[PDB]
Parts: structure tokens; sequence; C-alpha cells
């Protein structure tokens, strides 16, 4: 149990969106990743959107000079920081791209509850069923979406004993 900077309650801010889909895509999103580890740790979090909050998910055009440039579809769907002074929970959304919540393409649903995971303070892990896996697994069957002990593991050592 050692999340960041022994903070329980972290605020996130939406400044992201998405321009193939509606805003419940990108919105509820954010809220359903960022409550996916509500519903599995005991952390409190709230939604606003004043300057700058802990956690802030923010989008990223083609002009994404930071890291990496706009590449398209390409495996490349987005990059977050989390234990950092300023960079703490705040990730970027490549813009350019089929963002979908049905697998249909690039999952904004799936990316973004891997980046909240990321922002939380988790790196990669190793089952494929795994929320944090370093690899695209865009499954069809939302029916089978669930955390593993893998992941378990690194979440619980955030926000467990
Ligand atoms: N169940 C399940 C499940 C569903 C999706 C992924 C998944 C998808 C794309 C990813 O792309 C973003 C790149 C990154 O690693 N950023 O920090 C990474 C992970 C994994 C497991
Ligand atoms: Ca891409
Ligand atoms: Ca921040
Ligand atoms: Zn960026
Ligand atoms: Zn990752």
């Amino acid at each position: 149990g050692i999340p960041k900077w022994r903070k329980t309650h972290l605020t996130y801010r939406i400044v992201n969106y998405t321009p193939d889909l509606p805003k419940d895509a990108v919105d509820s999103a954010v809220e359903k990743a960022l409550k996916v580890w509500e519903e599995v740790t005991p952390l409190t979090f709230s939604r606003l959107y004043e300057g700058e909050a802990d956690i802030m998910i923010s989008f990223a055009v083609r002009e994404h000079g930071d890291f990496y440039p706009f590449d398209g579809p390409g495996n490349v769907l987005a990059h977050a920081y989390a234990p950092g002074p300023g960079i703490n929970g705040d990730a970027h959304f490549d813009d350019d791209e089929q963002w979908t919540k049905d697998t249909t393409g690039t999952n904004l649903f799936l990316v973004a509850a891997h980046e909240i995971g990321h922002s939380l303070g988790l790196f990669h892990s190793a089952n494929t069923e795994a929320l944090m896996y370093p690899l695209y697994h865009s499954l069809t069957d939302l029916t089978r979406f669930r955390l593993s002990q893998d992941d378990i593991n690194g979440i619980q050592s955030l926000y467990g004993p």
C-alpha cells in the first residue's frame, strides 16, 4: 500500500475528446477507466475542470512533439505519466485515429483504462488478461473483460496491503 505521495483522493480532469465518435465515448471512457480501479480498489476520485487536476487526460493531434508525432492507425495509441511532481497522472491520446468502444479499431475504452492504470502508478504486466499488458489485445469479447492476479498485485501494491 503506497499510492501517489500517500494520497488516497485523486482528482481527474477531462481535456481530451474524439473527432470520430460522440462525447460519451471519451468522457465515459475516462470515468469508466478511472472508476474501474474504484470497482477493484478502495480509491477515491473527483471529476472537475478548474485548471489542472491530479490526473489530466488531454488530447494529442498530429502536432504531438513531446514524444512521438501522429502515426495514424499505427500501434502507438497513447502515452501517460505517473510518478512525478507535475506530470502526476497525465496522459495523451492520438486524436488522428479511429477511436472506438467496440474494438472496431482503436478501442479508447480499453486504452483509457490502460492509461489510467499507468497514471495511477503502474507500468506493464505479463498476463494476456491483464489490463496493463504491454501489447495491443483488442478483444471483441467484452464479456471476458476482467482484472487478473498479475495486474491485481500491481494495483494492490499501490492501494492495498
Ligand atoms: N484485458 C485486456 C487488455 C486490453 C487492452 C490492452 C492494451 C491495448 C493497447 C495498448 O496500447 C497503448 C500502449 C501502452 O502500453 N501505453 O502505455 C496497451 C494495452 C491490454 C490488455
Ligand atoms: Ca496510432
Ligand atoms: Ca498532473
Ligand atoms: Zn504527449
Ligand atoms: Zn502501457
